[PDB]
């Protein structure tokens, strides 16, 4: 109801009747309890609504005094019986004045102008009018000022609104070791967006909450600083310092230890210095003025670039981020806020599982957060389907970082079936033998969605045979398995090379030179999709100094740029591609991958592509020979994907091809050299050929049949009409 | 003195003597500075006291006109000799008031209490603003508008001119639960120009308008923000975060939640940054703020990579491109639309 | 004044703390916990880093040295490894990718954007991480693909630890710690003239090195280091120890393995993959492709829903938990 100091002026009316030996109190009183110092910075008596407004505070002091010695001595037991209706009413204006003014508590001015405006000198020998305004003048223009400047951390900190922080305790006792210096008033927080600079700020406010502060500090209060009152605050020239310099020194004395705080320090460097407030404050810096900034480690190289002058105010304090373990720990202290915050009960190990998750799923964020939004994230989840329930951890977590961050391999399915069960199954039906490309393919997405492969590692094979073969095929059906979309692939044509390739490739342009969009195929594609299958045409080609470059994503994933930062590629498989083996696969001895032959060819591979590339690989994968046995399954594979992806159905075929149809394409397209690649050659030149014309010649209205000749003609259905 | 919402009120009726070739300043000028365009932020006139009051402000200007042709003279030269002792009174009587609020300027909140005190319609069954409890039982929810500086989308939706979506629902839901979420309240579209990102806000706003969101996003006003309020509306130093500030403070209380929708992301992030307004939106996003953006995957990286701040203010969302299957039932669902579109 | 300096400044070399036991002392036998054999290179960085502790350490240079050897011996795992001890975590290395490099350069590692060129992010990869960070640990990989002029302006830094920008600032952090790596000696330990690598094989390497390098970065190094093959033993020790980092990485771990490797598994391993020129990665990669796959079938397959074990079957297979066990 009442701030200290009104209860302070109140209570001496009381006690003063008690000292002075007066029955029941009077406005007089309340008049003594203005007058009981002869300390100036007591407004009742000296530097006065009275004093600075309208009257000579000897006046009023000898009104009081007058009356004080004119009420007769009482026996000490009635000394103070009562405020009676007298204080009672003056108490109650000045709550009337609390809700006139807006005010949350009664001010010692409350009293001061509720006493004075029931109040009259009781006697002739001293005149006076309550000037009323002149009182509310002297009133307004004392004691309040942060509300306008900055915010009251501290109180508010009071009030609850102060987020606890801990794990910082020795970053907290840094800023108080530099805060308590006699010289150098300023510390500033320096680290990552994300790093908890704030947090640790509202750290030392906890610590002021709980008087864990030194006795240069014991007193402090944190106010928060600049952008609003600083900026917003501004329409003319000088009001970068109106306001602001009035707030620097309305706080350098008497009102406890006031320490401003600057959450967006960046600012305070000034658009070309100019002192766009950034300068009067250091100007001031030989004594109080106590500020603790915080930026960001670039914006702080920025700022002092941008200055070179508050750096020599300002203590530079690293900010690290915790260790996974230190994480969980806030997380710990932050868990009650959170199931709070959604009605929804978190698991410890959603928790624990938070913090890893977000160290190997989320590169571009720091620890504390990054953990804090799977949880808060996940708990928001929860609160939106609470129309339904708790968080559980891992599950819930993985669910809903993929959903956000990409990544359902965390999610694990619904039933593993055609999910790398049955896998080998549907990429053999895609594409023919090669079963090892196909088992390869599968296990590395498995070890990938159990969490086991080597984390460090993306998937990595090398694929070597005959161009035609299925390779690229392979990876397209990858992508298709991998997404349930095809066309999800990225693929980089690795042969395209000398040494002007920079940008071109995931090392982007450099910044400070013309261009500033940066391996755009790869780099930026990668930022962009957290998994993709990644392939390399005839990496057999490429230049050596890329393949060497592109070894950095192959294993130990992390990937630079030019632009200063990093990519870090993990879940993306990539696929590299090579026809070396050709001058051993047309040996043609049987249609299965043979031992020895298969070394001479990887071995010719090594002496042909850099071996430290091969030593990073997952594996090299051989294909098969496209047998005839291969191919009795392809054609009619091919044929029918073929067919599926001519437009729409306004004709199609019946597809009568039977095993004549099939046989002609193995005994004539069917080149040893070439892979399945010229049987599509007689497919089109033959198939499509007259397909083509008998469409063209209208002689076909509706659907098609293949009829073998002894080669392959077609129907007419109507005429040529 | 006076800050310049009530200078312009002040400035309005003088310069409507002078509209009305009249020697002086009178009350009834005053009244009709306070109506004088259909502004709907003009306290004085449409969003105002009156219609809370439940009086007609059109009525009243249609009393105010009736006032304003009774003026005795339209003399030229005899024209602009004084503001009237008339008017002295009330702007002492507004100077009262600041001291009666301990404020510091006054604003159009007081020049129309001081007016009030000192007007009147000579009319028993007064058509006036509703009297002065009304006044202060209204006036004081203020201080103690965002139409000004962007597009009701909700209040679009409400009134249909809104294209539905599908498949997007995904990311929509997302939205919803970064939306819902306690700290990082403001999730972002981010993904190639054309996937629908657009569309996913609107989408945002049929669900917000079809009560398929959560009560504390449920009610929520969805806003099209900045860009002309941001940078048309600017003159010099300082007013593009007077009007951040004004705007944020307003979604900051009371009318339970305004989400804010932020198009093109790289219209703000200042200019090699430098503080230039841009931060204060990341200065006070602590305090809910819930905000909706967006940005070309390529525009994030450009300014993704500068930032870092906004990063720890938003939830990254890829927006997913619609499988052509996908694209056909979009198709579908905006057939309707073509339809009438073109007849 | 060390410790209050050390709190705004890092340098732990001036605390001189009571745990020095471990705090270096043990080093090279925690370092031997993590890296198999490789003892001389794992006694060159305890070195120098004892000279850094010690205030012995000059300067006006950081430590440096050069790892030459098979890939897959463990240099630029030493390097992480000492991250890892040094500083207590191994993501603090400042790995340098230097053959991700162009004559560019500046922006990428560390000069900056020459002030006043668009592009204010300057030397973030490198310089900024020390400006940032007093001094860390950075390693260069696979100098030998470097652009020749930026190894020529890397030297600023290898002696007379200097390190001016392009912002025009110098940060001159002499109290780092570079590696750096090359596979330039591969062709020499490729000689299998034992495990351990002798003399004159050697001297070919610093042939190599000679050729590959000039005496302007060759004589400033603090030494050259040559990494040995693994003992047989060795790798069976290297074994060991990968597979139960493995799993005790794993995540979560859901799914746990008895880990009955017994003399036989761990055999199969380094039977089945030690050829002399392979480096330990093979090791690794074929548990990963022997076994831990069959793993992630078996899990998918709810053969393993908790719990693992090890068996070996002559050829090789993984043992089941059948009934979802
Ligand atoms: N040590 C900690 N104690 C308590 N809360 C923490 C801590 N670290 C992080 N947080 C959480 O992190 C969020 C605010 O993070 P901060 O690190 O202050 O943000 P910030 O990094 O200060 O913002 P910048 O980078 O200066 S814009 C809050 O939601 C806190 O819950
Ligand atoms: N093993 C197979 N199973 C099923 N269909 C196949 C198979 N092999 C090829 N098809 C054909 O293989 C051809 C694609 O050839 P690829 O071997 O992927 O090209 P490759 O790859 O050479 P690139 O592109 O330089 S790696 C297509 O024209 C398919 O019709
Ligand atoms: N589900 C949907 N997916 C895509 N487009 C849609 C969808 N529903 C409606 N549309 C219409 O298609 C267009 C999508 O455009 P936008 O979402 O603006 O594209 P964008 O992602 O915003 O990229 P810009 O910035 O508009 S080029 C809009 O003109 C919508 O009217
Ligand atoms: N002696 C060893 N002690 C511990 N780990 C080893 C050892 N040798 C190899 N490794 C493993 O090898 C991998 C890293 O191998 P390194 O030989 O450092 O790679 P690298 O050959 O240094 O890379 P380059 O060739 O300089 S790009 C790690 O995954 C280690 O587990």
């Amino acid at each position: 109801q009442f701030t200290e100091r009104a209860l302070t002026i109140l209570t001496l009316a009381q006690k003063l009747a008690s000292d002075h030996q007066h029955p029941q109190l009077q406005p007089i009183h309340i008049l003594a309890a203005f007058i009981e110092t002869p300390e100036d910075g007591s407004v009742p008596y000296l530097q006065n609504l009275i004093e600075k407004g309208r009257y000579d505070y000897d006046l009023f002091k000898k009104v009081v005094n007058r009356n004080l010695v004119r009420i007769p001595q009482q026996q000490p037991a009635p000394a103070e019986i009562t405020p009676s209706y007298a204080l009672g009413k003056v108490l109650q204006d000045a709550a009337k004045i609390q809700k006139q003014q807006k005010d949350s508590f009664i001010a010692q001015d409350h009293i001061l102008f509720a006493l004075f405006n029931d109040s009259s000198i009781q006697q002739i020998f001293k005149e006076a009018q309550v000037d009323i305004e002149a009182i509310k003048q002297q009133a307004l223009e004392l004691r309040g000022y942060l509300s306008k400047y900055a915010i009251d951390m501290t109180e508010q900190a009071r009030q609850g609104k102060l987020d606890p922080v801990i794990g910082r305790e020795e970053e907290i006792r840094s800023t108080i070791r530099v805060l308590a210096r006699r010289i150098k008033s300023n510390p500033c927080l320096i680290g990552e967006p994300g790093i908890g600079k704030t947090a640790i700020i509202e750290g030392v406010a906890q610590r002021i909450i709980d008087d864990d502060v030194p006795t240069i500090l014991q007193g402090a209060k944190l106010f928060s600083l600049d952008l609003a009152a600083l900026t917003a605050g501004a329409k003319y020239k000088g009001d970068f310092e109106e306001r602001f310099k009035g707030v620097l020194k309305e706080i350098e004395e008497s009102k406890t230890l006031i320490v401003l705080f600057i959450d967006e320090i960046h600012m305070l460097m000034g658009n070309g210095k100019d002192d766009a407030a950034n300068i009067l404050k250091p100007a001031l810096s030989r004594g109080q003025l106590k500020v603790i900034g915080a930026t960001t480690n670039n914006e702080y190289r920025s700022i002092v670039e941008k200055d070179g002058a508050f750096e020599r105010r300002f203590q530079k304090i690293e900010v690290a981020e915790p260790s996974v373990r230190q994480t969980v720990a806030i997380l710990r202290g932050l868990q009650p806020k959170y199931e709070i915050h959604h009605g929804v009960r978190i698991l410890d190990s959603a928790l624990v599982t938070a913090a890893q998750l977000a160290k190997r799923y989320l590169p571009y964020r720091r620890l504390p957060d990054s953990a804090l939004d799977l949880v808060d994230i996940s708990c928001a989840g929860v609160a939106v389907a609470r129309d339904s329930q708790n968080v559980v951890d891992s599950d819930t977590i993985s669910e809903t970082a993929a959903r956000l961050t990409g990544i359902p391999v965390k999610k694990l399915s619904e039933s593993e079936n055609e999910k790398l069960i049955h896998m080998e199954r549907d990429l053999s039906s895609e594409v023919v033998g090669q079963m090892d490309a196909i088992k390869a393919v599968s296990n590395a997405v498995r070890l990938s969605r159990s969490g086991l492969a080597n984390p460090r590692q993306p998937a990595s094979f090398l694929f070597l045979g005959l161009s035609g073969s299925g390779k690229t095929e392979l990876a397209k059906k990858v992508a298709g398995f991998l997404f349930n979309d095809e066309d999800m692939m990225i693929r980089v044509d690795c042969s395209e090379l000398s040494e002007k390739y920079a940008v071109s490739k995931l090392l982007g342009t450099t910044a400070g030179y013309v261009g500033y969009d940066e391996g755009g195929f790869l780099t930026n594609q990668l930022q962009y999709k957290p998994y993709s299958v990644l392939l390399f045409d005839e990496v057999e080609k490429a230049h050596p100094d890329v393949l060497t470059v592109m070894l950095q994503m192959l294993d130990d994933g992390r990937i630079t740029s030019g632009q200063g930062k990093t990519i870090d590629c993990s879940n993306c498989i990539v696929i590299m591609t090579s026809n070396l083996g050709a001058e051993f696969i047309n040996s043609q001895q049987g249609s299965k991958i043979q031992e020895s032959t298969k070394n001479l060819v990887m071995g010719a591979v090594r002496q042909h592509f850099r071996p430290e590339f091969l030593n990073r690989i997952s594996s090299i994968v051989i294909f098969n020979k496209l047998s005839r046995k291969a191919i009795h399954k392809i054609v009619d594979i091919r044929l029918k994907e073929i067919e599926e992806r001519f437009e729409q159905n306004d004709k199609h075929y019946k597809l009568n091809l039977t095993q004549e149809a099939k046989d002609f394409l193995a005994k004539y397209g069917y080149s040893d050299d070439m892979g399945a690649r010229p049987l599509n050659r007689l497919i089109q030149n033959e198939i499509l050929n007259k397909l083509a014309l008998r469409i063209l010649k209208n002689e076909i209205k509706d659907k098609e049949t293949v009829n073998v000749v002894l080669e392959e003609c077609l129907e007419v259905l109507p005429n040529h009409e």
